[PDB]
């Protein structure tokens, strides 16, 4: 069968035939589409078959399909499923799972780099200390002094699921954020539970507005350790504008690294539950979500402010207007720093570029609109006006429970 | 089968039920979500018609009454003896509001009980639909006071005696190709625009080229006719800070009117219903300014404004958004004619939302739709989960007449 997507603006017409491969569900029904819902131990019967649709599909993309090699690799891990329950990755096999599990990522804009991602194999790893290491190595090699690199690190698999490999931390830098006894908060309220957590584990808080969260980190199940980002690694981004002075006086800062370190990544049934992964920001991410959100730094008020505009009807459209010269700041900061930073309209553009050539050369392209589309601008983006398709491919990234909820505490 | 939607800025989660009383299909299946695709006899008629009837007799509080078991009584008997039937004016006029209701897509909805709805049903002509549509137009444009509005034309029969309003909206603007290879006018509206030509119109050929009304009695070959220029509110554009703004020669009509849609009530299907509301800035000034494929006119405004163009990354194309979008809700409030902000409406549609599940458990909503095309995630509609599902009565497309409409 055959689906077709249009873009209204450009009238191109493309064919996906890729989504008869996805499995997994989506959350809709023919009678009730959940496009826009955030969320909507193995056994060796399900196992093998996981093992074999994933080893079928690496053998393909390296045009050795059905060889004796093939074949000896389909025999080898079936043995070794049926003695030991689980099996081991190559690490060919690695390597090519964690860049198809972003390739396969439909709410990620920034795609056309896939093919282009440091893996570092990290599952001989054994205690939080090798983690903390190993973490520190994927910062540095990552940040390279502000030309930054795409990487992930990936911890020993899923065995029996009580001994979990877990990074706490829902990104490896990030701010901490305190709930003050007046009900304001001081930082970001993003991360106040986890911050209350790492607090409670013995972290000496500074109590300031951009204080870097340690690392909380869980290996082989036991319980978790705090370990402190030695500070020289954190590269940092203060926040000034090419032609408002008093912009840097807002005291602005952040982090040149994003790195997602909560999510899992199934490959051929294996669930890597530690496997954090890093790219580059696109310049909404900070100063549209994480400095104009309302439950996040919320500054739109202080910049509407000092930048004189009429506040008293919305319909003065002050917020777009601050909102605007925000982002502007966070792009010129960090193009004056030479850190790599992407704007939402290089890399949309970009990305429909990756979205037709995935068409012509694989099929199809999975993607979320809903996450695509930046949340400023949306319509002078060439993805708006872009129909696509959301369905699930494996290998992929998908959500976990924060470990809190579930990790059974030791002592 | 009981389903949860959550805020993400204010963790307020709500409960649907509604859903179950969905009927038609998404689009969608467990494999595949095509959240982002615009377009996804006898013995039919009677289930539907009972369907309706029954949510129509609950929502007056008669569920199972002698009055309602004697309208079901009398309906089926017209079905089987006509292969029709005809709605009371009272179960009209619910129908419209509530196809208005169930409208997913619409961030307006706040206001769907007050639809004005004009009973056309006698009307035989073009020239009579004509009347009928100018009659609407003077009531809902209210001198820059806009009223929601309906006009409804007789329902479809065998299906060759359409009544259609073959323009896409009431009002709306001409669009020419060029010898020069541009469009003058709105490239949206050059198809319809060139049959305007060829069934006769003199095109004066310009960029705000109010077109023709083009209407279809009874199946008959549709026929030509202008509104009265005199009800055709229309206001200039200029901005409150930028003085040349104003030689850029923008304007825009004050009535957004859709008239290519079906209206489907109790199984009856109205082909003809033009309906109107006002306006929320965006539309105007961040789509039918900015659309590449529209009046494209970012470049113009940015080059007065002087901005860097060099580089994307400048966010000069956002600059200029924000100034044009500006510039459009000035010029509405300073002609006294009605419009809202997309904070307004948003904030609106959020405190509709609460009140929809508070009150007949859920709102269809479409995010796609109902998040607006500039700064997204200001507006508390961009934190706020949807399930989207079609009831009916409902708003539907349907195919331009000219490809179905045998001459
Ligand atoms: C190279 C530069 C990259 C850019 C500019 C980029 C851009 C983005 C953006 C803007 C989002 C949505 C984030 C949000 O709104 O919270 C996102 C999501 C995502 N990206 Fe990327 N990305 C990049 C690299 C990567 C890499 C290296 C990976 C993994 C190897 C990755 C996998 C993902 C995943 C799984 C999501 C969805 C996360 C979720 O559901 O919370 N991306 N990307
Ligand atoms: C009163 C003020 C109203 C406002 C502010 C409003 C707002 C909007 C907006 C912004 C859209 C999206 C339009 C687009 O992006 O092309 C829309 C769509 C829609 N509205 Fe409303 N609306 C209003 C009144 C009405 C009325 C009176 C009806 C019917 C009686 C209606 C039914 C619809 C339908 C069916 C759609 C989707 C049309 C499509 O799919 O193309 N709305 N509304
Ligand atoms: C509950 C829930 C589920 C789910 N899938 N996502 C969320 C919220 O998303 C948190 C976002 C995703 C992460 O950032 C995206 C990103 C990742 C990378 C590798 C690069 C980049 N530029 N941007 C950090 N914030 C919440
Ligand atoms: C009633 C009303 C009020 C208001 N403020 N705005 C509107 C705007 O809707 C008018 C038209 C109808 C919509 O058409 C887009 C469209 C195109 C296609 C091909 C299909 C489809 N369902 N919808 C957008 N403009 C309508
Ligand atoms: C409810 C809704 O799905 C939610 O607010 C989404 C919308 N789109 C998004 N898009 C991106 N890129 N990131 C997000 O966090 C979200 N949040
Ligand atoms: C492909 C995509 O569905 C399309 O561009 C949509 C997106 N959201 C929209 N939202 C509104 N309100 N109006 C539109 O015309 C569209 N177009
Ligand atoms: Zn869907």
């Amino acid at each position: 069968r055959f689906l077709k997507v249009k873009n209204w603006e450009t009238d191109v017409v493309l064919t996906d035939t890729l989504h008869l491969k996805s499995t997994l569900e989506t959350g809709c029904t023919e009678h009730i589409c959940m496009g826009s819902i955030m969320l909507p131990v193995r056994t060796k019967d399900q196992l093998f078959p996981l093992a074999k649709e994933f080893l079928d599909q690496y053998y393909s993309s390296i045009k050795r399909f059905g060889s004796k090699a093939h074949m000896d690799r389909l025999e080898e891990v079936n043995k070794e499923i049926e003695s030991t329950s689980t099996y081991q990755l190559k690490d060919t096999e690695l390597i090519y799972g964690a860049k198809h599990a972003w390739r396969n990522a439909s709410r990620c804009v920034g795609r056309i780099q896939w093919s282009k991602l440091q893996v570092f194999d990290a599952r001989d790893c054994t205690t939080a200390h090798g983690m903390f290491n190993y973490i520190c190595n994927h910062v540095k090699y990552a940040t390279n002094k502000g030309n930054l690199r795409s990487a992930i690190t990936i911890f020993p698999q899923r065995t029996d699921g009580k001994h979990d490999f877990r990074v706490w931390n829902s990104q490896l830098i990030r701010y901490a954020g305190y709930k003050q006894p007046d009900g304001s908060t001081l930082g970001d309220p993003a991360n106040v539970q986890f911050t209350e957590i790492c607090i409670q584990q013995g972290w000496k808080a500074p109590r300031g507005r951009f204080d870097v969260l340690p690392l909380l980190l869980q290996a082989n199940g036991n319980d978790p350790e705090l370990f402190q980002i030695p500070p020289e690694l954190v590269l940092e981004v203060p926040i000034r504008h090419p032609k408002f002075d008093w912009f840097k006086d807002l005291g602005l800062k952040w982090y040149g690294l994003p790195a997602v370190s909560n999510m899992l990544l199934e490959i051929g049934g294996l669930e890597f539950s530690a496997c954090p992964f890093s790219g580059w920001y696109m310049g909404t991410e900070i100063g549209v979500r994480d400095y104009c959100d309302n439950s996040r730094y919320n500054i739109l008020e202080e910049v509407a402010k000092k930048m004189d505009l009429d506040m008293r009807k919305t319909s003065s459209l002050w917020k777009d207007q601050a909102l605007v010269e925000i982002n502007i700041a966070v792009l010129y900061s960090f193009q004056s720093d030479k850190v790599t930073i992407v704007d939402h309209h290089s890399a949309t553009e970009s990305f429909i570029k990756h979205m037709e050539n995935e068409y012509r050369c694989r099929g199809g392209c999975p993607a979320d609109w809903v996450w695509i589309v930046p949340p400023m601008s949306g319509s002078i983006t060439p993805v708006f006006h872009q129909e696509m398709l959301n369905y699930r491919l494996t290998p992929s990234f998908e959500y976990q429970p924060d470990p809190w909820n579930t990790h059974v505490w030791k002592g």
